[PDB]
């Protein structure tokens, strides 16, 4: 599948503001609004990123402009990231999708962060950033979503996405 589809897959689709898998205001198909643990702090991010007065509330649509705005965010900050491009360099097409799937939920700065999963997958070494990427706090969090994202970096195939 491409992206779109997985990410839709794992991030469901909202039209209310909800608090996300790690415990931060969203809304839309997984667009984040802040990390402030203030509701007023995300409607006004809210009404400021779709430009009225939503009260807390969008459309599928609006929630379908966001969810491609944040895939393009995502894809365009593996590409200026120095931790992270040289990540993408070593990914196949498939293996990509796991990547920027990981961007989109925690993003750049976070994934920027997995030092040693990263130089696992840049080294193509895909088992053993499997093995290291379960260890996480992001895998404790998410198990069920991590799990799909590491089965699609250590084996380059949709197995985990094909029948959920
Ligand atoms: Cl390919
Ligand atoms: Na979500």
């Amino acid at each position: 599948m491409n992206i779109f589809e997985m990410l839709r897959i794992d991030e469901g689709l909202r039209l209310k503001i909800y608090k996300d898998t790690e415990g931060y205001y969203t809304i839309g198909i997984g667009h984040l609004l802040t990390k402030s643990p203030s509701l007023n702090a995300a409607k006004s991010e809210l009404d400021k990123a779709i430009g009225r007065n939503c009260n807390g509330v969008i459309t599928k649509d609006e929630a379908e402009k966001l969810f491609n705005q944040d895939v393009d965010a995502a894809v365009r900050g593996i590409l200026r990231n120095a931790k992270l491009k040289p990540v993408y360099d070593s990914l196949d097409a498939v293996r990509w999708c796991a990547l920027i799937n990981m961007v989109f939920q925690m993003g750049e700065t976070g994934v920027a962060g997995f030092t040693n999963s990263l130089r696992m997958l840049q080294q193509k070494r895909w088992d053993e950033a499997a093995v290291n990427l379960a260890k996480s706090r992001w895998y404790n969090q998410t198990p069920n979503r991590a799990k799909r994202v590491i089965t699609t970096f250590r084996t380059g195939t949709w197995d985990a996405y094909k029948n959920l």
